[PDB]
């Protein structure tokens, strides 16, 4: 089972779980209570397999949109916050983590992609995806390339599907359809279709994944990236001169990043709900607290009002905030892993062949709107019919 008395705390680790760390050890120097942050892969996949048996973290950080499904299944507790409390985060941030009325998380930071451009290889970044290739041209004739970025996960390729009408779940009277999905529409198409056009014309790669990004536009090779805020520590270390700002349009539309709200939630089975609380409100949604962890990592725009009016301050959070504006607050409910799963694979078998355009984003939209020892029992169920009456075992 979850450990009484003791905080188990997971969040990704290209997040500030040094800086979260740090927050927890002034925890338990005040209160005795030992915390521990870790940063397993996969935990997002992990957490609701581990939860369902009542174990896992006590603590789960991650963007809003997994949390509905979360909710819905049992796995995450609804959290207390009192009036006075809920004043010091902006309202949207609470809109985020709200799932059927009632809220499940508490909301932390707002997290866009933006572009991130080298101003040494290109002081002037490129206004729209459409000049990507000649720009490429010209900087492979010295060694290096326009532009490379996470091609493993949607998330990063999603702002280009969205610019010029790609959308996961149409909202109407008060509701996401999950039977009316955009990823098959002209304008994802469209937009899935030049990245596999950047593929076969030789200026990406579909095997690059985040490390390989960030490694060569870290070393200076390739001119840009897309990234989240988290991102910006490495890039200081590297003394890559470098600018964060609007991605580029496409057929003249901005890009349309699907935003998230990175949230706390907690675990449902754990027995430190008011320790969590305690924790999360008193130590972490704190200026100094948020301030360990943005030292460590950069969380964005963040919730918290207080600490956001100092950070607002940032042209690269400025930048943020504009491509935030120009996306979408991602949808919490549980179709949402359905979708992500589904575009996942469009974009990586797309990007790689296996598949074309028009076959894998037809497959992403029919998975996207469908809706998504019990076994030793089973087994003996069916073991059980087979010696009724007269039957026997054996020949
Ligand atoms: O790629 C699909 C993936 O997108 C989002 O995950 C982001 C996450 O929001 C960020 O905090 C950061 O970790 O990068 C991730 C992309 O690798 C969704 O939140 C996630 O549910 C979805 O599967």
């Amino acid at each position: 089972k979850i450990e009484e008395g003791k905080l188990v705390i997971w969040i990704n680790g290209d997040k500030g779980y040094n800086g979260l760390a740090e927050v927890g050890k002034k925890f338990e120097k005040d209160t005795g209570i030992k915390v521990t942050v870790e940063h397993p892969d996969k935990l997002e996949e992990k957490f609701p397999q581990v939860a369902a048996t009542g174990d896992g973290p006590d603590i789960i950080f991650w963007a809003h949109d997994r949390f509905g499904g979360y909710a819905q299944s049992g796995l995450l507790a609804e959290i207390t916050p009192d009036k006075a409390f809920q004043d010091k985060l902006y309202p949207f941030t609470w809109d985020a983590v709200r799932y059927n009325g009632k809220l499940i998380a508490y909301p932390i930071a707002v997290e866009a992609l933006s572009l991130i451009y080298n101003k040494d290889l290109l002081p002037n970044p490129p206004k729209t995806w459409e000049e990507i290739p000649a720009l490429d041209k010209e900087l492979k004739a010295k060694g290096k390339s326009a532009l490379m970025f996470n091609l493993q996960e949607p998330y990063f390729t999603w702002p280009l599907i969205a610019a010029d009408g790609g959308y996961a779940f149409k909202y109407e009277n008060g509701k996401y359809d999950i039977k009316d999905v955009g990823v098959d529409n002209a304008g994802a198409k469209a937009g899935l279709t030049f990245l596999v056009d950047l593929i076969k014309n030789k200026h990406m790669n579909a095997d690059t994944d985040y490390s390989i990004a960030e490694a060569a536009f870290n070393k200076g090779e390739t001119a840009m990236t897309i990234n989240g805020p988290w991102a910006w520590s490495n890039i200081d270390t590297s003394k890559v001169n470098y600018g964060v700002t609007v991605l580029p349009t496409f057929k003249g539309q901005p890009s349309k990043p699907f935003v998230g709200v990175l949230s706390a939630g907690i675990n449902a089975a754990s027995p430190n709900k008011e320790l969590a609380k305690e924790f999360l409100e008193n130590y972490l949604l704190t200026d100094e607290g948020l301030e360990a962890v943005n030292k460590d990592k950069p969380l964005g725009a963040v919730a918290l009002k207080s600490y956001e009016e100092e950070l607002a301050k940032d042209p690269r959070i400025a930048a943020t905030m504009e491509n935030a504006q120009k996306g979408e607050i991602m949808p919490n409910i549980p179709q949402m892993s359905a979708f992500w799963y589904a575009v996942r694979t469009a974009v990586i078998n797309a990007a790689s062949g296996r598949q074309t355009v028009d076959e894998a984003l037809k497959d992403a939209q029919t998975n996207s709107s469908s809706k998504a020892e019990k076994t030793k029992q089973g087994v003996a169920e069916a073991a059980g019919k087979t010696k009724e009456g007269v039957l026997y075992v054996g020949s």
